[PDB]
């Protein structure tokens, strides 16, 4: 019945994306009740990037210094504070399109949809995963900062990402909605590097479980193996190692397909060794690891 | 700055997705002003699939025979007609969340976002392209029919797709919002086949133009070639042939990168002949053809 990388619907978040300008510099922010969250680097000038004192740069501002527009209509600011790497700006008006929501801090290999925005307007939406090295392989132009990542859960919106910046390799770094960065990164134009990235092993498996449910069984083999043998191979190929928790978590997809997590791992193990022979799994010629167990069922079961 | 497959934001459409039940059978429909469009096969029973008389099956129904719920609140039906392969159901109430909109009939290789829905609720959103053989490689479970495809253009929503059914290969068929199918397909459980599929040549190019703007130039070469030589190779590899219109259309990305459409085609030509040597373009190990010229700029320029 098909397997696509698919995002959550964006409407609920769309109604929360306001424009924040401070002096000249203009980026997106998130409007939940009478707060507007945006990156603190909104207060920076082109120079205040190599080495900026935020606490200081900010002590040189007031509520009226910041301009917040919903589509075209300004919100009057009445409070402005620093929340780690964000600004928490109080506003005269509380958002009428504010959904049920929570702020969460996703673990690496966990996924979220990004809503890419410019001057407060949403430009598009795509799925991605939080890398082990604590990065994102997003698509983000200049003015994209403030753009958010989120998981929906019925009518509840869980915010997990706000975009701050791009790193050397061409990869993206940002923070939770508590303004606390992901990985060891800082809001400055210094030379910072993402660590070496591993492959999210659990996700790769879930993706085979999905290939199977989608009638794609070629790479299946008879061989089994122990978590122990498999972990030795995983290290070679820079795969994140498998914890029994992970195998328990694949239980539902395991039972659902009548393939034992460890039988599947044996199939993977082989693929890591025996290439793919220019075949395709679900149409991919590489091992997709941006799909959680949860992603897989949700799509393949309701 | 990154290149992702990204959908348009779904909010505008989200507010248009109602549940339509007729007897037992329950699928999604689209609520624009006081009309509800849904597939006509809503009126079918499990048996009325191999060979159903719709005009007849429908002549055996009235306005109250159909149940339309917005989230949970019923819309009173006051008119029910057949619009080719859709139903046009009139309702007591006009939709308060109806956007500016038009109904268009995209050409093959043109793309749209799909909003996958179940019992009137949106489940997720993904980009795809209308294949040359007039199919879609979507992800669609049972109850997904009624789900729509669309292009946004500032605040205007252009509807181009409604989902009717799956075909042998694992591919998806449906219609425009005039109820007129795409390709030679019919709303019946007969054996219908998609033609052989070609590769959307223009899109493959735009995707290299994007790889280039995203600092990915390895596959570039010195060789040029004429539209004529390139078309001969295209046929071999089941690529859709290049019309000068197509090359004119790549003009903006051409100028934008200082690579001449025909210089780029020469690079492609080579790739079709000289594999990829297990390299990646924009991280893909195959030639991506689900990206229009227009898709490419929009993402890489605002
Ligand atoms: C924020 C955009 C925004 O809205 O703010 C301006 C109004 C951007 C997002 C970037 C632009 C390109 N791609 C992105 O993801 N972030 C920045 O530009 C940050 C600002 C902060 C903090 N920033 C500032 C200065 C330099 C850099 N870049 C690098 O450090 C860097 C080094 C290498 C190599 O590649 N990038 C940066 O992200
Ligand atoms: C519509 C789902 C819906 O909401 O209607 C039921 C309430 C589905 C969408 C399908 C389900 C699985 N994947 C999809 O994209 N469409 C149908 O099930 C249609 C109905 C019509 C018209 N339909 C009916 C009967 C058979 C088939 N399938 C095939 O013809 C077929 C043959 C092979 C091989 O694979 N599929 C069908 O789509």
């Amino acid at each position: 019945s098909g397997f696509r990388k698919m995002a959550f619907p964006s409407g609920k978040v769309e109604g929360c994306m306001v424009q924040v300008t401070c002096g000249t510099t203009t980026l997106n922010g998130l409007w939940l009740d009478d707060t507007v969250y945006c990156p603190r680097h909104v207060i920076c000038t082109a120079e205040d990037m190599l080495n900026p004192n935020y606490e200081d740069l900010l002590i040189r501002k007031s509520n009226h210094s910041f301009l917040v527009q919903a589509g075209n209509v300004q919100l009057r600011v009445i409070g402005h504070s620093m929340q780690n790497c964000l600004l928490r700006l109080k506003v005269d008006t509380s958002n009428p399109k504010t959904p049920k929501y929570k702020f969460v801090r996703i673990q690496p290999g966990q996924t979220f949809s990004v809503l890419a925005c410019y001057n407060g307007s949403p430009s598009g939406v795509y799925q991605c995963a939080m890398r082990p090295n604590h990065t994102i392989k997003g698509s983000f132009l200049n003015g994209s900062c403030g753009s958010v990542g989120f998981n929906i859960d019925y009518d509840c919106v869980s915010f997990c990402y706000m975009h701050h910046m791009e790193l050397p390799t061409g990869v993206h770094a940002g923070t939770d909605l508590e303004g606390k960065f992901y990985g060891p990164f800082v809001d400055r134009q210094t030379a910072q590097a993402a660590g070496t990235d591993t492959t999210i092993t659990l996700n790769v498996l879930a993706w085979l479980y999905a290939a199977v449910i989608n009638g794609d069984r070629w790479f299946l083999n008879r061989f089994t193996t122990t978590l122990n043998d498999f972990n030795l191979v995983a290290m070679k190929y820079n795969y994140e190692p498998l914890t029994q928790d992970h195998v328990d978590i694949l239980g539902p997809l395991s039972a659902q397909t009548g393939i034992a997590v460890l039988d599947m791992c044996a199939a993977l193990k082989e693929l890591l060794q025996n290439g793919m022979n220019g075949r395709t799994i679900l149409g991919s010629t590489i091992l997709e690891d941006e799909f959680t167990p949860f992603d897989v069922v949700r799509q393949c079961s309701g």
